[PDB]
């Protein structure tokens, strides 16, 4: 195998230098396969807090790596590509959050994990796709400010029955803009398939699905649903994860959908990261101290 040189040296250096490799579900298959743990933002956050190792190689995008750092301030966290980010976040600013806080004083500010760490410093609680509904339901308010993802916010409003004020204008994930016709086509081709789509998908897509869930929730659905075929409306990296967990089922992409940022991490730059022990994720202590409050509050609202 042509890659065995990179794969083998990654596994070698990881062990030799005391790293644990955490990968998000949207990383390329080759990186999922060398990771110690693969999961969604919530799971990688949880895992981060309980690992004994002092060095983490994080494979995902920056806001997530920073979440890991904020929860583990005394561990060294590195990433292979320091530009891997989520473009949705960067429309949401401090001045937007402040404006809406003033406008709606008694609305808690719920920020999605893909938000700048600076933004998290101004949140009342953080959430991921997996726990957004649970977090907002358990809050003591019928109104929340929510950002940056509009679709997710609207889905939360639907599930909880609360008023969700989304910020900024049109915050959305380009990856999850499937058109509902793809579901129409796939129902005809596989009449017994179950269609699972992400809550970041637009509402007409959500409404034609059998299930709506985050990647963490998608992965649990075949534990309770015996269907032979699932059609998956998220980023393409999740197909590899699902096929590995459930080799006796068939997983069909709703459409091909690739997150360019998530794909910035490669075997080659992952190897460079382990050789140089770069690039370190660094936040000001002030940011860490401030941002951890809404993150810990998330965990209090789950259990
Ligand atoms: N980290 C996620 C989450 O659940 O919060 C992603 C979705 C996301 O938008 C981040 O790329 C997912 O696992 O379903
Ligand atoms: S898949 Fe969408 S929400 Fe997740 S990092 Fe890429 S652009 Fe951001």
């Amino acid at each position: 195998h042509h890659h065995h040189h990179m794969v083998d040296e990654i596994l070698k250096l990881k062990k030799e230098k005391g790293y644990i490799i955490l990968a998000h579900n949207y990383q390329i298959p080759e990186l999922q396969d060398i990771a110690d743990f693969v999961g969604d933002s919530l799971q990688l956050a949880r895992k981060a807090m309980e690992l004994s190792e002092k060095k983490i190689l994080f494979l995902g995008v920056d806001f997530m790596a920073e979440l890991v750092k904020i929860l583990n301030p005394d561990k060294k966290v590195i990433v292979p590509d320091r530009s891997a980010t989520c473009p949705m976040a960067n429309r949401l600013t401090p001045e937007i959050i402040r404006e809406y806080r003033e406008k709606f004083p008694d609305a808690p500010v719920v920020l999605f994990v893909n938000s700048t760490s600076e933004c998290k410093t101004l949140a009342d609680v953080i959430c991921t796709s997996a726990n957004a509904v649970e977090v907002v339901k358990k809050l003591d308010s019928s109104v929340v400010i929510f950002g940056p993802d509009r679709n997710l916010g609207e889905y939360v409003a639907e599930k909880t029955g609360k008023k969700v004020i989304t910020i900024p204008e049109n915050g959305h994930c380009p990856v999850h803009q499937f058109n509902a016709e793809s579901i129409d086509a796939v129902r005809k081709k596989y009449p017994d398939a179950k269609v699972i789509v992400h809550p970041e998908c637009p509402k007409p897509v959500r409404d034609k699905a059998d299930y709506v869930g985050s990647t963490g929730q998608m992965e649990k659905i075949p534990e309770r649903d015996p269907s032979r075929i699932f059609v998956i409306g998220t980023e393409i990296g999740m197909i590899h994860k699902l096929k590995k967990k459930f080799p006796d089922r068939e997983f069909v992409p709703l459409e091909m959908a690739v997150c360019v940022n998530m794909k910035k991490n490669t075997l080659e730059n992952t190897l460079h990261a382990l050789q140089t022990e770069s690039f370190e994720v660094i936040l000001p202590k002030e940011v860490i101290e401030k941002a951890k409050k809404p993150i810990l509050r998330m965990f209090e609202l789950m259990g």
